């Protein structure tokens, strides 16, 4: 069920909910918890010095980054179409102490105007494709040097629904962006690419 943000915030403020509990709320972040350290170790290990990040369609990742981070110096810009979810996250993170500088964006038009060392599109391409977004044109909107593009790895166990994201992605990006590396991190296929 869609979360009751106001109620969740009250429970949290009362100590009835932990960050661990919160990370389980959004399935995309819940699925990443088991490999949280491996995910970020992989990303920052393959992308030399990130000072700025744009997390497009961020979900609860802002919270996951807080959980994983120790002392990174990064300006993290978070954007998601769900405004209420962003408001909730901003209220929680505003209560926390962290070296990462959070910037919650609410205007889509502002998103594409920034300059970011890297742009996160975690479990996003399928969603956008579904919304009939021209993915290539979309990717060209970002003034970034690298992308972190990931896809969920679904259970192998229906009819008429292909979804071979790996084949699709490595196929349509041919000659536009260069794939620097890719790896299966838990239930997620993560791609590290160049720009445009
Ligand atoms: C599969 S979830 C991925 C969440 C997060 N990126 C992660 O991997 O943990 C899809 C996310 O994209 C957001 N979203 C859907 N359509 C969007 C759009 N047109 N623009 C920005 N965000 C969108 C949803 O609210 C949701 O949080």
């Amino acid at each position: 069920a869609y979360p009751n943000w106001d109620k969740l915030l009250k429970k949290y403020n009362q100590g009835q909910l932990s960050i661990e509990d919160l990370l389980k709320i959004h399935s995309s972040t819940n699925e990443r918890v088991a490999t949280l350290n491996d995910f970020y170790t992989y990303v920052f290990g393959n992308i030399k010095h990130v000072s700025s990040i744009l997390d497009f369609g961020c979900g609860f990742n802002p919270l996951a980054l807080y959980q994983w981070n120790e002392n990174e110096k990064i300006i993290y810009h978070a954007y998601d179409i769900d405004r209420a979810e962003i408001a909730f996250l901003s209220s929680i993170i505003g209560k926390l102490k962290t070296t990462i500088k959070y910037r919650f964006l609410n205007k889509e038009s502002d998103v594409y105007k920034g300059t970011y060392d890297v742009v996160f599109l975690l479990k996003m391409l399928p969603v956008l494709k579904q919304q009939d977004v021209n993915i290539l044109d979309f990717l060209q909107l970002f003034h970034t040097q690298n992308f972190v593009i990931s896809f969920p790895i679904k259970s192998l166990s229906e009819k008429g629904m292909e979804e071979n994201y790996q084949l699709w992605f490595e196929s349509f990006t041919k000659g536009w962006i260069k794939i620097l590396d890719s790896k299966v991190i838990g239930n997620e296929l993560v791609y590290i690419t160049s720009g445009f």
